[PDB]
Order: structure tokens, then C-alpha cells, then sequence
């Protein structure tokens, strides 16, 4: 009954600031955010920080075991903010930041297609997340996706702005190449998932390209209109 | 009503020629064979794992954590399966599992780690999953009993020569030595702690195995029977 709203974009688009905007706005809108993001004292955060260094330094011998750690952390951050909250909620908006089909198709796909991960580790990881998310992940099912499309030059700079240690030297070759693999996604409609629904899930697309901070009215506008129409 | 009961034993313990000696006796009795055994020779996951397997005997300290999750895995999928799949009529049912996902990490996952092959970080995520999943099942394959074949490391050692495997001619008998203090330790002495509640009282038929008993198997058999009795 509540609603699953997937927020996608790229690297330092807007996402975070996006959903804390949202979040405020009604009793009935909760976020779940990215596991990454927060671990850039629980096991998680200290297994997320190590995975995360250690992928910065060796992405071709850490990228597997940080998707799998990632998708994992995601699954089961969804299922701890759905089966919880909101069960008083008149009309309930879960709104994620990111979802496994980012983690998959966009981020490991990239890491595959980059040679970071190696063919056998490509097809382990696409059978673990094929039947992981039909084991356990099947209430985490999308009813839409909202994605904040901004540059990869818009997004450099606010990596800059935002002044992680570890992000700085994130370049923008990086950054276009995963900004290409969203719009295939999102815009054109290129891809194949082996999870048919997403055919027929309604997206909405977002310019962020626009500082907006003191001004999202007609962001959030277009996110009211959308909500409705599902 | 279905009744799970695990088969353990190191490498080329007679875990396999027992099981399919078990799985003929009773049209009520049946067996999930371990995938690494299957792939220890095709599916997408045979494809896979031959490709893991290979590259875990080739570099260990690289493929540990891909192999050990990879194996779990797929352990987990067929013996799902076969609770859902295998004899569905039968009056007393009896599942045999060749090894479990308590092998999977008590045993060879653990062992990996402390042979440095896995780091701190690899196995405190692989445990974290192992659980978050295996919590996840609730009773669904928890197991039952467990009977573990009882073999030297020296007999383990002789019978890989028998099996004859190409790959496997190298494993050196203090890694077969290793893997029987795991053993002997958390099924004999029973002094492996692990994070399963129940599987501090999960009963325990222990079966000296060295003895060939390809053709000379009917005591073993009755004491399977017994202990299945008491369940
Ligand atoms: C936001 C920090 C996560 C990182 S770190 C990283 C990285 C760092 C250094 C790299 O080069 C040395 C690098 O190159 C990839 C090599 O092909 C990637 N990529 C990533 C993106 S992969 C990713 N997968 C997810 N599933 C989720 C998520 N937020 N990010
Ligand atoms: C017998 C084929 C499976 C293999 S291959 C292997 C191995 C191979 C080469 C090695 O280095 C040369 C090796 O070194 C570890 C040294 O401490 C282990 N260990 C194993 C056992 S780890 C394992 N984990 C499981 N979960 C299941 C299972 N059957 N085996
Ligand atoms: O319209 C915007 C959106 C974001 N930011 C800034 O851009 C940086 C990255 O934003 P965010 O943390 O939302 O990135 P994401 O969650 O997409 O990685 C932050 O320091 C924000 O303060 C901004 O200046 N204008
Ligand atoms: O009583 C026995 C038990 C086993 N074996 C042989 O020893 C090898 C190891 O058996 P298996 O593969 O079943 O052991 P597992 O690894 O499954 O424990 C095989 O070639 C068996 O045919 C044997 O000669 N006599």
C-alpha cells in the first residue's frame, strides 16, 4: 500500500538534497537512502567504509564484493523503512535513493563493461541479484521512478562543493560514462532487464542542471502531478 | 513434516558414494548433491562455478570471498528446491543434504579466513549476508540432525587418488588436516561456537567411515535408521 518512488541520477546530481526536500513536505513521504552514501560504528558502516576505500585503490579486485555488499545493504535497508513505517499513512510515499537496478545497471554494468569485473564475476553477480531480489526483494517493487538528469560538469563541481576527500579525484570521464548509461535507461527506454515490469513503470525526468534549493516548487509540482497519474 | 538431515565430512570422505547408497534404500529417501561437487566434474551455474572453482585452485587469496559466496549460494537454491521438488508423496520423508551452509562458513569459509585468504573486512561481509538470509528462512531449512563420516586425514588423502580428479591431485594433506580439527572440533568435541540457536542441539550421528564400505555398508545403514527414529 505504500508507495515506491526510486529517485536516479548521477554522482553528486541532487538526489540526497532532493529527498530531504521531499521528505519534509508530508506526513505521508518517507525516504530511504543509499547505503554507499552513508558510509562515505554499526558493522555495516565500518564493512561499507573498508569496501569503499578499498574500491577507490583497486576497483578491479574490490567491484564485486562492493556490489554485492551494496545491493545487499539497499535490500535490506528498503525492507527495514517499508515493513516499519508509514502503516498510519493516508496516501504513503516511500521515496529511495537509488534502487538495485541502479546498483545493477548502471553501476556493476559499468564496472563489467570497464573490465573492473571480470566475465565470471559478471554473471555471478547477475545470478545473485536475479534471485536475491526474487527470494526476499519481491515487496520492493517499484510503482515509479523519478530521474533528476544534470551534467556531468554540473556534477564535478558539486562533488567540489560538497568536499569529500575521496570523490575529488572522481574525474569527469567517470562521470559522463555513468551519465551515459542513465539516459539508455531512463530516457530511450534501450534497456532489457530481466525484470519485465519495469517496461510499463511510469518514469518522470527532472533537470537539476538549475541550482534548486530555494527554488523546487515546480520540482516538487511535477512530483505531485506524477503521483497521482500511478 | 519433511525431515532435513545433514551429511558432513572433509574432502573425499565418502560423502557422495554414501549418500547415493542411502538415496537407493528408500523410494521415501533423497538427496541434494553439493553443487561444488558438481562443478568438482551445463547450466549458467555450472558454467560459473567450473570458471570459480578453477580460479579459486589458481589463486585463492583473490577468490575465496567470490567462491565461498558463490557456492552458498547455489547450496541454498538447490536444497529450496528440492524441499518444494522432491518427493512430494511419501509417507516419512527424509532429506539428505550433502554438507550446509554451516559447512559453508563454520568450516570452509572460517578455514579460508584464517589461512589469511580471506581478509577481516571479506568475512565480516560474508557473515553479515550469511546471516541476514539465513535469518531469512525461518525453520525453512533448518536442519533436523546431522550425521558427519568420520575418515583420517590419511584416508581422505588416499581416496582423492581414487577419485582421480586432475585438479584436485595437489591439495596437500595438511589442508585435508586443517579441515579435519574443523570438523572434529565442531561436530565430535563440539567446541565451535556459532551464532545459530538452535544448532547448539541439533543431534549428531558420527560415523567412522575409513573402512571401505562400498560393498560392506549395512551397519552404518542401521544406525542412520536409529538415529532417525529419535527424530
Ligand atoms: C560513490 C562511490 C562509489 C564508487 S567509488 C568508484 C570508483 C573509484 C575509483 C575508480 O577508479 C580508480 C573507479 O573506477 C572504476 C574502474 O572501472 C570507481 N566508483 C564508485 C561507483 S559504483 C556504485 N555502485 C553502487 N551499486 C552504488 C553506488 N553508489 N556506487
Ligand atoms: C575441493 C574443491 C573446493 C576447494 S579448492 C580449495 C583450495 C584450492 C587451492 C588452494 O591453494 C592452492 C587452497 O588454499 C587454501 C590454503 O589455505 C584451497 N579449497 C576448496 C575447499 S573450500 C569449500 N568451500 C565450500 N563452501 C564448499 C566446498 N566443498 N569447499
Ligand atoms: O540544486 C542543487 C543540488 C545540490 N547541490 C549541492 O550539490 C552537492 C551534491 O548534492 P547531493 O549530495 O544531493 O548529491 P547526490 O545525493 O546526488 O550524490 C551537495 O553539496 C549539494 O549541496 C546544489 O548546489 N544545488
Ligand atoms: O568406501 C569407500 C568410499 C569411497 N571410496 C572412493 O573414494 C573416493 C571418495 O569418495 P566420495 O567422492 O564419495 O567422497 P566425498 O568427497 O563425497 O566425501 C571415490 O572415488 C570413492 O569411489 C572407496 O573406494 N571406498
Amino acid at each position: 500500500r505504500i508507495k515506491k518512488i526510486s529517485i536516479e541520477g548521477n554522482i553528486a546530481a541532487g538526489k540526497s538534497t532532493f529527498v530531504n526536500i521531499l521528505k519534509q513536505l508530508s506526513e505521508d513521504w518517507e525516504v530511504v537512502p543509499e547505503p554507499v552514501a552513508r558510509w562515505s560504528l554499526t558493522m555495516e558502516q565500518k564493512n561499507g567504509g573498508n569496501v569503499l576505500q578499498m574500491m577507490y585503490e583497486k576497483p578491479e579486485r574490490w567491484s564485486f564484493t562492493f556490489q554485492t555488499y551494496a545491493c545487499l545493504s539497499r535490500i535490506r535497508a528498503q525492507l527495514a523503512s517499508l515493513n516499519g513505517k508509514l502503516k498510519d499513512a493516508e496516501k504513503p510515499v516511500l521515496f529511495f535513493e537509488r534502487s538495485v537496478y541502479s546498483d545493477r545497471y548502471i553501476f556493476a554494468s559499468n564496472l563489467y563493461e570497464s573490465e573492473s569485473m571480470n566475465e565470471t564475476e559478471w554473471t555471478i553477480y547477475q545470478d545473485w541479484h536475479d534471485w536475491m531480489n526474487n527470494q526476499f526483494g519481491q515487496s520492493l517493487e517499484l510503482d515509479g521512478i523519478i530521474y533528476l538528469q544534470a551534467t556531468p560538469e554540473t556534477c564535478l563541481h558539486r562533488i567540489y562543493l560538497r568536499g569529500r576527500n575521496e570523490e575529488q579525484g572522481i574525474p569527469l570521464e567517470y562521470l559522463e560514462k555513468l551519465h551515459y548509461k542513465h539516459e539508455s535507461w531512463l530516457l530511450h527506454r534501450t534497456l532489457k532487464t530481466n525484470f519485465d515490469y519495469l517496461q510499463e513503470v511510469p518514469i518522470l525526468t527532472l533537470d537539476v542542471n538549475e541550482d534548486f534549493k530555494d527554488k523546487y516548487e515546480s520540482l516538487v509540482e511535477k512530483v505531485k502531478e506524477f503521483l497521482s497519474t500511478l
